[PDB]
C-alpha cells in the first residue's frame, strides 16, 4: 500500500506533510503513489522494488530548506536532497533509503544568481540545468563556456555535487566549484570559502578561504542540503577542432592508452579529456542492437564487423577536441597524428570530415567538448527496448596492459550475465576511468536482477585487482565504500563520526556513499 | 619550567618518560637550552607566547600513534610540524603555550616514491624542497618541483599551511594527491585511493569514494600527517624569466588591469605573476641604511634613489614562460604589447640584467623553475635582527581595488612606524596582498608595534569585505573572528568536528581559532 519512513506512522507522516505544506505551500508536497511514479528511478536495478519515496517536497528558498529540516528533525523523517533528480545511471531521483522524502531543490530554486563576465564565474542554484546556463550565456552574448556532462538536463550543481565530469578543459566539474551556501543537518545554514566573510566579493575567487577546507566534505555526501554553489567559467577560445581516431582491433586499447597519457599529462596536445569510446558505445548512439545482430547472447564477431564496417569506425575510437588559434590547433593536431600515427590502422577524421552516421558521435563530442549541452547520446537507451543504463565507473592507473586487463575482466563477466560491453576509458591528468554503460530491458525483472548481479561480481573483482569505483547506484554504496576499508574501515569510521556530530537524528540522506548514521547502523535497510 | 595547562611537573615528567619509551630518550628534548631554537624565530608582540613543554621527534607512523595515545591519557596538546619552518606565522612554535612539539620531519624525512612515469612523489614531512630537489638532480628525474621562496621547509608541512610556489602547479594542495594521518586519538587513515588495499592510485585521482576529505587536515588541527602525495609537473623543453619595471606607484592600477587578462587563460602568463614594489626588491640586496639612515618612513628621495641604483621600477613584475623557444617568443610578444600600453613600462628577459637591481630577477628564474634557493633571506637584512610577519589579505584582481589596498596598508604601516614590503601576486581569479612587515626582533616596542599594528590591518582589511589567506599564531583568533557570516557558523561547523574527531581536545588547540570544548573561553 502506502511508502513510510521508518519507524513512522501514518499518523505522524501525515503530520509532518502538513507541516512541509505550511512552509512550502499544498502543491509543493507531492504523496500520493501517482504523484511519486515520476521519482522512482528511472532505470531500476534488481527484480525486487527498491529506494522508494515516501515524498517530495519543492521549497522555494534557502530558509525553507531549513524550515524542512528542522521538521524532518522534529519527526525523524529522513530527506534526500537533489537538484534536477537526473542522476540516472546511479539512481535517478530515488533516495538510497525507501521511505525518505525527496527534497527536490531544483523545481524553484532555479535562479541563476550571478554570471561575472569579468572574472569568469557563476553563482547558481541547484535548478539551473546545463541548458539553463547555456540559454543564459547565449542570450547575454557572454565570453564564457559552461563544462557540461553528455546529457544537457541535469544540474551544475547537482552533478557537481556528485563529483560528476565533463570534457573541456573544465571538465572537474568539483576542483572549479567555488564556494557553495548548504543547510547543515539541523538547520542552520553555512557558507564556505569567502562566502564566510560578509561583504566579500571573493567568493567565487578563492575556493579555500581560512582554516579546513570543508567544500569536499558535501561532494558524494550527506552533510547538508546545499542551496548555492559557485563554479568557474572558462572563456571561450577564438576557435576549436573536434577529431575522431578510428582503431580497427580490440587489441590496440593497449598502445591507445600508453600513447593517450604522454599526449595528455601536460594538458597539451590533447587539452580536452581524451575519451575513447568501444564501437558497441558508439553504435547503440546511432542503431538499434537488432540492426547487427537478433539472435540470442554475445554479439558475435561477424556482427562487430558489419558495424565496424557500416559505420565506418574501429573497435576502440577516439574522441578529442583542441582550442586556440587555428595554427596552435594545427600544430596540436599534428604531433597527435604523428604520435597515434604510429599505431597501423589508426585513421584520423576532423569534425568537418564525416557526416554520416558514424559521425553523429563525433558531432556532439565537438557540442559537448565546446560546452554546447546536447541529449544525442538519450539514442543509447534504443539499443535494446525500454532501455536503461547502470553506471560502472572504476578508477585504474592510465597504463595500456592496465586497461587491457580491465577490458578482458569486464567484458568477461558482462558474456556470463548476458549484458553487452559498452566501455569508454577516459583520462584526466593521471587517473583513468574505465566508464562502463550496460544498457538493458528495464521492463524485465530478469534483466534487472542480472545487473544487479553482475555489477555486485564487477565491485568485488575490480577492487579484488586494486580498483575503485569514482561513483556508483544506490544499490552498491555499501557494497563499493566496503572496499575502501584499509586500517580496519578506517576511512568510513572516519566519515560516520563526522555524519553523527553534524547530523545526530541521522536526517540526510542516511546511507549516501555507504555512510549510514548511528540509528540506521547494522539495520539491512 | 613551562608545563601544559592543567598538567602538574609530576604528571608531565611521568608523559616526558612514556615518549622516550617510544621514541628514544635522545628524541624528547624538555630543557629550556633544548627548546629555545623551537621558539618563534621572529617574535610576535613584547610579552612571552607560543611557549613549547617539550619537543618529540618521532621515527614512524606507528610511533606518531603511541605519541597522540600517551597525549589523550595524560591531556597533553600536541603541535604537529614538519620542518617547523613556518616562519611569518610563528616558526615552529605552538598556537597554545605548553603544547608538545611533534617535530614529524626530523626522523621521518623519506622520500618513499618519486614515479618519472605518472610524475608524482609519496613523501613523509622532512623531506624539504632541497631534499626532493637533490633527489631530482641525482634521478635525472624528466620532472620539476615547485617551491616557495625558501627551499629550507617541508614540501608537506608547507602544502598542509596550503603554502603557495611560482610554476604552473604553484597552487601546491591542489596537486596535494593523497595523504595518511593519524587522527587525534591514534587510529591511522589515508584518503582517496590510499583507503583502497593495494590501489596504485593513490597519487593518481585524489577524490577516491564519497566525501573529500584531504581539505579538512590543511590550516587544520584534525590529525598528524605521516605520508602526503603531490603531483610534479614534466620539466618543459625551455624556460624564460621576465621582469618588467614600472616607474609610478600610480601604475599599479593598470598593472593588475592588464594582468588579470593576460593570467585568467593561463596564457600568455603561464606561472603565477608576482608585482614586487621597490621596497621588497631593495631589502632582498641591500639594509635599510645604505638608502636612509634617520626616523620614520622612508622619504621620495630615498626611493628614488632605490630604483636609480638598481635600475627597478616602484613596481617590479616578475614571470616565467615554458615551452618550445617559438611559442615563449609569441607569449613573451604579447606581455610586451599589453604592458607596453603604461607608459615608463621597461621589459628584461633573466639573460639581459647580471647587475645587483638583476638578484631578484635572477632568484625568481630559479624559483620559477622549480630550483629551490635561500636567497630571499637576505630580506631579514635590512634591519638589525631582522623578523617578518605575513600579512596576506585575498582581494578582487582589479587595478581599482589593489590600489585601495596599497594605501589602506601603508598608511597603517607608516602609522606604527614599518615600512611597507608588498607584493600584488595572483592565481587565476584571486589576488593576495602579500605584506611582509620586516622589525628588529630584539626590541620589545618593535615586536608590539608589529602585534598592535597587524591586528588593526586584519579588521580594517576585513571591514573592506578582505579576508586572509594564512595568518602568524598571534592572530588566528581575530582572523577567525572576520569569517563570522550566519553568526560564525563556518567557526561553529569546524569546533563540532574538531570536538567528534578530538573528544580529549589534543591535536593544535586554537589553530586558526579552533578550540577543542575543554578550552573554550579561556583566553588561551
Ligand atoms: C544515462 C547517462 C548518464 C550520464 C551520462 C550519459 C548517459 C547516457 N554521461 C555523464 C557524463 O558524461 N558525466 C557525468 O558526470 N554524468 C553522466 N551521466 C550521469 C548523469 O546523467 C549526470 O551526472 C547528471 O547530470 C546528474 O544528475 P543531476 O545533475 O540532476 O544531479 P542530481 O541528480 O539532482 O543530484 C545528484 C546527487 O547529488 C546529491 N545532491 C544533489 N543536489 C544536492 C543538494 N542540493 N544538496 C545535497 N546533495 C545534493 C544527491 O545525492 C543526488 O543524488
Ligand atoms: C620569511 C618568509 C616566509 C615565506 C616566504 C618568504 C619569506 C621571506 N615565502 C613563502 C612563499 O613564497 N610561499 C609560502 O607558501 N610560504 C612562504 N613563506 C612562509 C614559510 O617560510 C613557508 O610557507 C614554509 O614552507 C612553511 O614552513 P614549513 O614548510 O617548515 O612548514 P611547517 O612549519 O613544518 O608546517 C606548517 C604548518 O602546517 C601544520 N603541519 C605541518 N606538518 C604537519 C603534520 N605532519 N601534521 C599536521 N599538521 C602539520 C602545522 O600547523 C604547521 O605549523
Ligand atoms: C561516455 C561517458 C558516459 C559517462 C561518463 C561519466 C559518467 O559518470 C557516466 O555516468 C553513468 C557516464
Ligand atoms: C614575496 C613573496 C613572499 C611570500 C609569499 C606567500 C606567502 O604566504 C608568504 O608568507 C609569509 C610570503
Ligand atoms: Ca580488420
Ligand atoms: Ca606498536
Amino acid at each position: 500500500t502506502r511508502t513510510l519512513p521508518p519507524g513512522v506512522s501514518d499518523e505522524r507522516f501525515d503530520a509532518a506533510l502538513q507541516r512541509f505544506r505550511d512552509v512550502v505551500g499544498d502543491k509543493w508536497v507531492l504523496s500520493t503513489a501517482d504523484e511519486l511514479e515520476a521519482f522512482r528511478d528511472p532505470y531500476p536495478v534488481g527484480a525486487a522494488e527498491a529506494n522508494l519515496p515516501s515524498a517530495v517536497v519543492s521549497p522555494e528558498s534557502t530558509e525553507q530548506v531549513q524550515d524542512i529540516v528542522r521538521i524532518a528533525n522534529e519527526y525523524g523523517i529522513p530527506l534526500h536532497p537533489v537538484s534536477t533528480g537526473k542522476n540516472n545511471g546511479y539512481g535517478g531521483a530515488a533516495p538510497r533509503l525507501s521511505g525518505s522524502v525527496i527534497v527536490k531543490t531544483g523545481e524553484r530554486m532555479n535562479r541563476i544568481l550571478e554570471v561575472n563576465e569579468k572574472y569568469g564565474y557563476a553563482l547558481l542554484e541547484p535548478g539551473v540545468t546545463y541548458f539553463d546556463l547555456y540559454e543564459y550565456l547565449q542570450s547575454h552574448d557572454s565570453g564564457l563556456m559552461l563544462d557540461c556532462p553528455e546529457l544537457g538536463w541535469g544540474s551544475v550543481v547537482g552533478n557537481t555535487l556528485d563529483r560528476g565530469v565533463g570534457y573541456t578543459p573544465y571538465g572537474d566539474h568539483f576542483m572549479w566549484q567555488t564556494g557553495l551556501e548548504v543547510v547543515l543537518p539541523q538547520g542552520e545554514v553555512m557558507r564556505t570559502g569567502m562566502g564566510a566573510l560578509p561583504g566579500s566579493d571573493a567568493w567565487q575567487l578563492f575556493p579555500y578561504g581560512f582554516g579546513p577546507f570543508p567544500d569536499g566534505m558535501f561532494t558524494q555526501s550527506n552533510l547538508g542540503i546545499v542551496t548555492k554553489m559557485g563554479i568557474a567559467l572558462m572563456q571561450r577560445p577564438p576557435a576549436s577542432q573536434s577529431f575522431l581516431i578510428t582503431f580497427d582491433k580490440e587489441e590496440d586499447l593497449e598502445q591507445i592508452v600508453d600513447i593517450m597519457l604522454p599526449l595528455r599529462i601536460n594538458m597539451a596536445p590533447l587539452q580536452n579529456v581524451p575519451v575513447l569510446r568501444n564501437i558497441f558505445m558508439d553504435a547503440a548512439a546511432v542503431s538499434k542492437r537488432t540492426e547487427w545482430f537478433d539472435g540470442d547472447g554475445p554479439m558475435p564477431a561477424e556482427a562487430i564487423e558489419r558495424m565496424k564496417k557500416d559505420l565506418d569506425l574501429g573497435f576502440w575510437n577516439f574522441y578529442g577536441t583542441l582550442y586556440g588559434p587555428p595554427p596552435l590547433i594545427e600544430m596540436y593536431y599534428g604531433m597527435i597524428k604523428e604520435a597515434f600515427g604510429k599505431i597501423p590502422g589508426a585513421r584520423f577524421f576532423t569534425h568537418e570530415e564525416r557526416d554520416d552516421r558514424g559521425g553523429h558521435v563525433l558531432q556532439d563530442r565537438h557540442k559537448i567538448n565546446n560546452g554546447i549541452p546536447s541529449l544525442d547520446e538519450l539514442q543509447l537507451l534504443d539499443w535494446v527496448p525500454n532501455g536503461g543504463h547502470i553506471g560502472f565507473v572504476p578508477v585504474s592507473a592510465p597504463d595500456g596492459r592496465e586497461a587491457m586487463k580491465q577490458f578482458e575482466m569486464v567484458r568477461n563477466r558482462a558474456n556470463e550475465y548476458n549484458k553487452d560491453y559498452m566501455a569508454s576509458f577516459i583520462i584526466g591528468l593521471r587517473e583513468m576511468y574505465h566508464v562502463c554503460l550496460f544498457i538493458y530491458d528495464t521492463a524485465d525483472p530478469e534483466a534487472r536482477e542480472e545487473i544487479l548481479q553482475m555489477t555486485k561480481v564487477l565491485v568485488r573483482e575490480a577492487a579484488e585487482a586494486g580498483y575503485g569505483e569514482y561513483r556508483t547506484h544506490n544499490a552498491l554504496m555499501d557494497d563499493v565504500m566496503a572496499t575502501f576499508n584499509w586500517g580496519d574501515g578506517a576511512l568510513l569510521k572516519f566519515h560516520e563520526k563526522i555524519k553523527d556530530a553534524l547530523d545526530p537524528n541521522g536526517i540526510i540522506a542516511p546511507g549516501k556513499s555507504g555512510i549510514w548514521p548511528q540509528r540506521f547502523r547494522g539495520q539491512n535497510l
